[PDB]
């Protein structure tokens, strides 16, 4: 029930113009409709590459809904100038007039957030953007965000994109709370724990294999080592893969296909909210594999309870949903 | 170098008149100045024993701070008319013609909290009491709170009433950041987990011995039981004491000392912000042991790394900070 959008990420990076586009159209012949960049994607190749694809992104013509993000890292902040000059880069780049939803990537804890919601309205009051967002926050900033706009009448962020998944639920105890009263939907990100959940490594592989992925051989890797490449984060993959062959046998699903069915089905996302999932690939292949894992049902009582096990197992090492 | 405040919860319960005098005076024979009441404490015997104490409270010839609160339980609500009700008869009770903070004891879901804030302006203009107050209120409501406070020039909540003790440590997450954020100070309840972590049960004690006190034979013993008493939080009780052998030998503290002390010297509380902690008590025995243990030193490095442990053995299965 709950919504699936396009995590774009990787295009311009793992996926060239022409894997993108093939995956693209994939996306869209299911029947989806949302796609989501940033700025700052594969150095701004990720919204060259959609904006390419001839879709005629923000006209009216327009079946597809478009996604991006201004970020306070590197040279850039979001204080008014930088804030136009990221977005106005990424309309150019995306080849259309406004987007259809535009995140504050990130806390910009050297700017206060008045000064850059005032700009995020005048912005919305010239059609640049449609929906405003927010990543990474704090629920007590969100808190803060929407109550001074309501009281100042700006635009109120109406979307979260979130770090969430089936071993990753530090979202559930304060921040869904706080979004559903706020009117929030929520967006999943790291639904795969950048593909830790798809089951492929062993904790071992730090020290000898290393194979190139997203946990080895880029700029992010260790980050993403840092996130989540724990121990107790492996022997939680092994108890759902166990319990997987208890309930199902023969017959069991890869646990790709288990962790996004957790997500769909067995998380707090409610697609009666407008919540949803941002799914992951780096090649073709992942994505077909993805999206069928999408549309499967719902997982045996014995299974979740795995899942919950392996949650409690890494809970108290659990990374921070907000920077 | 955090302060101080006497938990006057179990007066006109467990403690009659005379004890809870006793206790009184000897709490503020150490130098201590602040104590903690509640409308609903003990079916308003608490308020009205120390109403009787003769200390001339909310006068200007007055050495001790008195701290109230108003709950929107039972026929409560923190709508404006029930909230006067509340403190008027604390008032009565304290015998004295204002309080030197009053919270809201709990997050009143029925009633909006801008009705709730501008009656406790109102009653602030009064002169009914001082400083205001939150408790049990998630980050992101204080949040709110404070900028809805800020924007229509309402007396702003100055201190945080929370859940915090070496076994239970989610305030430190969200609630924390946000309270140096706004300017608020945090006082600390439950500090010894209601007792649990004096280390004088058993876990087996519920299907036997169960022994009366705060987990055994009183309305609330049940929620106290859901809060803490569980498998894990007894491992990691036994983990200190195991440490405490180890690193003092036969000069060990009792760990009712060891637990007071990590509030005290390896907390967040800071006693820079005028953070303190609530101390409970339930005989005069148990406060002259307590206020022991708070003028007592710091803790060997390895015995902080055990609570530290002990909280990861819990940590997935800790109580929510707030209702
Ligand atoms: N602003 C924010 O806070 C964030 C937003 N996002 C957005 O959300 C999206 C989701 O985040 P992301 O980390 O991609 O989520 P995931 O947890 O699903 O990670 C996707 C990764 O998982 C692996 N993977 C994908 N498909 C398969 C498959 N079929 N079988 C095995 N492994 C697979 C790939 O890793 P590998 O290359 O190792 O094979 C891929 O790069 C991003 O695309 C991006 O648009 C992402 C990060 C931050
Ligand atoms: N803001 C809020 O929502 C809350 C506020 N409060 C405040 O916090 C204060 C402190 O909380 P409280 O839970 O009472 O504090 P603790 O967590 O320290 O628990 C106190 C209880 O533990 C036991 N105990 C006390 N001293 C000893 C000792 N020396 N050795 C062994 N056991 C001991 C007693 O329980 P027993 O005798 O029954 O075994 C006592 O009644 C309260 O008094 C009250 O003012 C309390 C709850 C909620
Ligand atoms: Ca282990």
């Amino acid at each position: 029930r709950p919504a699936t959008v396009l995590g774009a990420m990787e295009m311009g990076r793992r996926m060239d113009a022409p894997t993108s586009a093939a995956v693209t159209r994939a996306f869209l012949e299911r029947g989806h409709t949302e796609i989501d960049t940033a700025f700052v994607y594969s150095e701004g190749q990720s919204e060259t590459i959609l904006g390419g694809l001839g879709l005629r992104l923000g006209g009216s013509d327009c079946r597809v809904k478009i996604d991006t993000k201004a970020i306070p890292l590197f040279g850039n902040s979001l204080k008014p100038d930088s804030l136009r000059f990221q977005l106005e880069t990424s309309l150019k780049r995306l080849q259309c007039p406004r987007v259809d939803l535009f995140y504050l990537h990130m806390p910009d804890h050297s700017t206060p957030v008045e000064e850059t919601l005032r700009a995020c309205h005048q912005l919305h009051q010239e059609g640049k953007f449609v929906e405003l967002g927010l990543s990474n926050y704090a629920a007590w900033e969100v808190a803060e965000i929407c109550t001074l706009c309501k009281s100042n009448g700006w635009i109120l962020p109406t979307v979260y994109q979130g770090m969430y998944n089936a071993i990753t639920r530090q979202v559930e105890t304060e921040l869904f709370p706080c979004l559903r009263h706020f009117g929030l939907r929520f967006y999943a990100f790291n639904p795969l724990a950048g593909g830790l959940l798809t089951g492929k490594y062993k904790y071992e592989d730090k020290d000898g294999k290393q194979p190139v992925g997203r946990f080895f051989g880029n700029t992010w890797a260790e980050m993403y080592r840092n996130r989540y490449w724990k121990e107790h984060h492996f022997e939680g993959i092994a108890l759902v893969e166990k319990a997987l062959q208890a309930a199902y046998g023969a017959s069991a699903p890869s646990m790709t296909s288990a962790t996004l069915r957790w997500m769909y089905h067995h998380s707090q996302l409610q697609g009666a909210h407008g919540d949803a999932v941002i799914l992951g690939m780096s090649s073709l292949e992942q994505l077909e594999q993805n999206l069928a894992a999408a549309e499967e049902g719902p997982l045996e009582p014995a299974v979740v309870d795995a899942f919950n096990q392996a949650w409690h197992l890494v809970a108290h090492e659990c990374p921070n949903y907000f920077r």
